[PDB]
């Protein structure tokens, strides 16, 4: 069970996707972290530069980690479990269409999914859970953590 033994975690958005504005990208990312926050003791702080616990980058194909991305559709992103260095980090395929809408793919929902992984959650078999292996759009306005996911971080932390 890898878990962060610290509660306030910093994150850094290393670059951006041209699909969305930077403000929309930053809002998608911020709201995704807030979901886990309201159900756990973790507090997340954005830093503009510098080492951050959770680095967030939009990369393409080979991007230095032995987990190359694959062009449109297919794998949308991946994150690493709690740890130093790459631990906790989250990469998004820069080749996907990232959206703010119901169109494929909504960055907020994919981000929320990746962060569960950065906090030490794996995939759930529950199709209604956010940690479900495959993406499905769900209304994002006043969006809240499904009970399955709530049970998962709460079993890791408090
Ligand atoms: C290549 C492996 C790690 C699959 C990858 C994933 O689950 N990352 O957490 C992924 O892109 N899964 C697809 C099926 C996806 O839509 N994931 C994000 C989602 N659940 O929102
Ligand atoms: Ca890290
Ligand atoms: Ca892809
Ligand atoms: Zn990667
Ligand atoms: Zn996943």
């Amino acid at each position: 069970n890898p878990k962060w033994e610290r509660t306030n975690l910093t994150y850094r958005i290393r670059n951006y996707t041209p699909q969305l504005s930077e403000a929309e990208v930053e809002r998608a990312i911020k709201d995704a972290f807030e979901l886990w926050s309201v159900a756990s003791p973790l507090i997340f702080t954005r830093i503009s530069q510098g080492e951050a616990d959770i680095n967030i980058a939009f990369y393409q194909r080979d991007h230095g980690d032995n987990s190359p991305f694959d062009g449109p559709n297919g794998i949308l992103a991946h994150a690493f479990q709690p740890g130093q260095g790459i631990g906790g980090d989250a990469h998004f395929d820069a080749e996907e269409t990232w959206t703010n809408t119901s169109a494929n793919y909504n960055l907020f929902l994919v981000a929320a999914h990746e962060f569960g992984h950065s906090l030490g959650l794996a995939h759930s078999s529950d199709p209604g859970a956010l940690m479900y292996p495959n993406y499905a759009f769900r209304e994002t306005s006043n969006y809240s953590l499904p009970q399955d996911d709530i049970d998962g971080i709460q079993a890791i932390y408090g």
